[PDB]
């Protein structure tokens, strides 16, 4: 099915409890969060503290992403944190299929991402491993950029790899997202979109998340 | 030469900074201490420029930002645009640390230098003339609850005669383990400036547990 | 194709390497697979050339060291001189992996290419050419006793056959839960080298251990 | 069109101006300048600068090949240099995409290119934003080395790649170029050719150049 | 006071560690010093906590370890159970020393700290009050049989007076270029732990061996 | 006896042998040359074949200074590009002495130099061993500076060491050193003076080297 994930990037950060409240006013069922060490990525967002935080005042699915160098070092902390999803870059370890695993064995949901610039074939010796592969469809860093059409190639790739080894894994997209461009994320074969800039720009976040659902 | 005391909001609950930093403005207290953590200096992210730009607008105390993180000068433009009136940083996270003070100050903002638990004072000495504030750690940075060391207010002593003997004025700050039974100490040794956080947002009623440090003062 | 069994000492008793390396000598086995870990390839830190170096003067064999290391073409020396006959290293671990094996072949070493279970198999496509042996990973890098990775052997081959279509013919090698069990897939898949370390130490009869795999091999 | 770009690496450093009339002299139309940190390669050679020292005395294009981790963080030096085209490695950043359009933002042709141990398959997802694609065929560092012909399996795959997609970038050959492999290079698929030690190993660099252009035929 | 011998594992047969930890125990040396080396805090890679803990069913001794290695607190754990009884970390290798050596301490082992021939006595002030032991190096780390460096001395005079000012009694070891010639100085400096590598394992009778530095001293 | 040391970084980089001909014309007895790799410092000036190919076009005393991280891979490298002293930061290496006794053994002059940040005590356990001290006067970087006068404070405590250990080594000073700082440099115990901007930024070398002689 497609879900929407709001990220929280774009949020009010003196108030995440009631921004994670009109998220749930929506129909939208998970919560993407992007976590930045200013290593992987220029900037720094918050960590795993923040998240354990906002889980005692959320029910939807937390969607982690992780834009920090050696993820597996945070595996046991978000999955402590109540973290449902935790997505990890290629390109931040050399050891990418057994940070994976660390993830499932802790009892997460496994993603994998990868970068604009990163090929698609980064991700074939993953795919029976991971319940989410997300293709970054903006290079990771901040909210608000241009969305990359080039992208969807991936999508479309991994898609129909999924296909061919008859496995069942999400696809989400991720950067640039909205009532413009959410449409060719689907057609491309993602079913999860992310979307940070677009929504919070709406005072009324219920109606900005149902844009995104006839845009569809 | 004035006492004042800095909350810090690493202790507080994330999910309402606006009204936890509501909360510290109903206190006789002064400054709202902002550790950055980048899970390189230390090992856990905390937060970063964007979040403390969105508590700007929440509060209208003093943000005494802490960066525990590598290389702090690439972050003194996202923390002068945050609106952090005070940027301190690590003598152990830089090899040019007197030149990323000058950024500071170039940008605005008033310059503070800490050094951890293991690092000498003399590290302090080559910075004194430029900063407006030396914080000495008084417990290994990372998080907080941890047990106070002691053995650190000799440090806070040592630059103390060093900011009378070159007739300095800067703010000596303490952070780490500072609670009603140990304040007093800090004080002694010659601190002005006062960070807690497990000790003050452990209780319901800031605003009495603030006072609890003034007293103990 | 020789098949060869490949013992991981990393799997031995490091106070007895003398002892150990005489237990291979009896086997049938032809090479000790050496496992060179610094704490940043990998978490953990096995041993160095100079412990290589130690070794070599108790064993006949040939010494298949791998570099889970980074930046292993500063070690190329110090192996040589240790007496490694192949030395393995990782794509992952440098910028400039054809250079570096270059450089193996270059101090007189067999120059082997090691790639992780989360690297695709083109991370080998350019360096085939200059290669002596194709080592695929059938578990992720770090230590003994790892549930072994079927989906690797898709990479074994890949590889064989890129081998085939250029007329190559370097040894194509697997390390990672190599047992009686799984050691049959691994060959039928193209490999001709396999490392065992637990489910060879394991054993106190080593010689009869090592012909399980033998046999299992069925050929 | 076919063109030749000396490598000023090969270059009399003491004298950069006089080297850079004498590449003028010849037809070649672009200057090489390969720049090292010392981390993506052993050595360093110079910085932006010694390009932008170079500038005035040149009317050549500056092909700028920058073998140093984190290229991003130059950009703006190189532009402000003037730097006419920029190469960076996709092995130098895990933000290729984004350095590249970074580049290209700052008024300058990109280029990417890929080590001998690279697969082309690094290339793909950036075909859409280079205006030139850049086979090394030598392992980076320095002049002299042999040529790796393996290497133009991957300039033809390019070349293959860019016509599947109705792009027009250029293709570049580096390392190892001469009188005896430069041919090869362009039947794999090339049009601009760098040349380093060939060139400058001779007086009369006019006579040299042309060497290699009769080589190309 | 009371003086020991710490014969150093890096110069024995590594292939034999069990014979040679027997060998040990026919002396009357009381502690085997064993170097973990990463190739990164120093050039070579020489054993890690497997290696350790493989050894501590041959010996009664006291396992010695000294962290030669970036890091060192991610291997506390791992040494701990390895069966090390002193772990001696570098200041130089981490930027929380202090925090470190409470890691050490915390997980029930002797806790060393150390410091390069380069690094002033000054840097081991503020840990003198956690400690059980002070390594100064007599050599550069890194390996065996190089030149003692006698200025080191005056560190290990520097840091017997500290003991003695302040009242502690953690032992103070030296490592390198200890031999029978150099043994006494390093004694009368103020040392009574001496590691010894090369002149120790170079002699066929390790007893009589251990008894010339005894002797000496 | 006092030296001046012109900084090669503030000439005109096109005309290396040209400008080092100009500073021959002068009494000038050193050329500084600083080293930058673009991590000890975030920018790379020049490398040990740009110092090779400006050995032949200069008698004087290449006084090679490396703000770059692991200095000691390069000290065959300039050993054999000519350069006469070697002097490394303390805050490059975490080897700093045997940093040093390695450019002894390769036949340089050993110097050291630490940051204005860097205390004085850093210097200590080194003095035995260099044959030049240099203490910064400006973060390093690039020239054109401030001066920074509490910078002077350690070259006094070093040279009172050299007295009390009896030592002979030199002492430089380097960044905003011109015809008006120079002279209290000199009063601080320095006999080494490198001067970039102040120097260079004048058509008559000559009279500019000699406004520090007579500043002295
Ligand atoms: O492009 P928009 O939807 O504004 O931003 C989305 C971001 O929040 C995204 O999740 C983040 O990973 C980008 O680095
Ligand atoms: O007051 P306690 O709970 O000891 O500590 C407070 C922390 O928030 C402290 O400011 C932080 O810098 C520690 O890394
Ligand atoms: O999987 P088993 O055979 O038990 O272990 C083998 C290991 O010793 C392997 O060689 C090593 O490279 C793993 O990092
Ligand atoms: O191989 P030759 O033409 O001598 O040298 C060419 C080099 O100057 C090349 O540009 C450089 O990027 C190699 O690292
Ligand atoms: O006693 P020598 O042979 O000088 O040295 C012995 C070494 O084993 C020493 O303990 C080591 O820490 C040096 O890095
Ligand atoms: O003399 P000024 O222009 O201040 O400085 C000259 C510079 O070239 C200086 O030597 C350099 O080390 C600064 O990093
Ligand atoms: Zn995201
Ligand atoms: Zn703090
Ligand atoms: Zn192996
Ligand atoms: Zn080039
Ligand atoms: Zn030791
Ligand atoms: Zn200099």
């Amino acid at each position: 099915t497609l879900k929407i994930a709001p990220s929280i990037l774009a949020a009010d950060y003196a108030n995440f409890a009631s921004e994670l409240a009109r998220i749930e006013e929506t129909d939208a069922e998970y919560v993407h969060i992007d976590i930045m060490d200013g290593q992987f990525v220029p900037n720094i967002s918050f960590g795993a503290d923040v998240v354990a935080s906002m889980r005692k005042h959320s029910k939807l699915v937390f969607d982690c992403h992780l834009m920090v160098v050696d993820p597996e070092r945070y595996v046991e902390a978000f999955a402590q944190a109540g973290a449902d999803i935790m997505t990890i870059h290629t390109e931040s370890t050399r050891h990418i299929h057994g940070a994976l695993q660390k993830i499932k064995a802790a009892g997460m949901k496994a993603g994998v991402v990868i970068n604009p610039g990163t090929p698609a074939t980064a991700l074939e010796p993953l795919l029976d491993l991971v319940d989410q592969v997300l293709i970054m469809t903006v290079n990771p860093g901040f909210g608000g950029q241009a969305f990359i059409p080039e992208c969807l190639e991936k999508v479309a790739t991994v898609a129909k790899w999924r296909d061919e080894k008859g496995l069942s894994f999400d696809i989400e997209v991720d950067g640039g997202v909205d009532n413009k461009t959410i449409r060719a994320c689907y057609e491309a074969g993602a079913n999860v979109f992310v979307a940070g800039s677009y929504l919070f720009k709406a005072s009324d976040l219920v109606s900005q998340v149902q844009t995104l659902r006839t845009a569809l």
